């Protein structure tokens, strides 16, 4: 998977407003091939359908939040390595180590600006050789 404008990402976050926000931010990057998530389950369901580049998700969201979220997909054999950006209004430092140490690729804190969520993608992009 590279980071070129066929790269699939899904958005989930329990609230629309945030899904509409990520997903226009990623299209203003040259980025159209983006899916919505509404909880951490949903997602699983279309992550396992396959062909996905890129997980950006939320924190706190019922039926499975996004730490168990991450915390599947890095122990999932067929996706372990996926790219997963966290977006959350969570700021403590031991909510960042779980998810640091859960294996997350980036970490933005809620709100964040278009700059900031550019330059913590493009780090990731660097880090993984998309
Ligand atoms: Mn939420």
């Amino acid at each position: 998977h590279m980071a070129d404008k066929e790269l699939k990402f899904l958005v989930v976050d329990d609230f629309s407003t945030m899904r509409r926000i990520v997903r226009n931010l990623l299209k203003e990057l040259g980025f159209n091939n983006v899916e919505e998530a509404e909880d951490g389950v949903d997602a699983l369901n279309k992550l396992q359908a396959g062909g996905y580049g890129f997980v950006i998700s939320d924190w706190d969201m019922p039926n499975m939040d996004g730490l168990e979220l991450l915390k599947t997909i890095r122990a999932d054999g067929a996706m372990s390595a996926l790219p997963v950006l966290m977006v959350t209004a969570r700021a403590k430092k031991e909510n960042i180590i779980a998810a640091a140490q859960a294996g997350a690729s980036g970490y933005v804190v809620k709100p964040f600006t278009a700059a900031t969520l550019e330059e913590k993608l493009n780090k990731i992009f660097e880090k993984l050789g998309m």
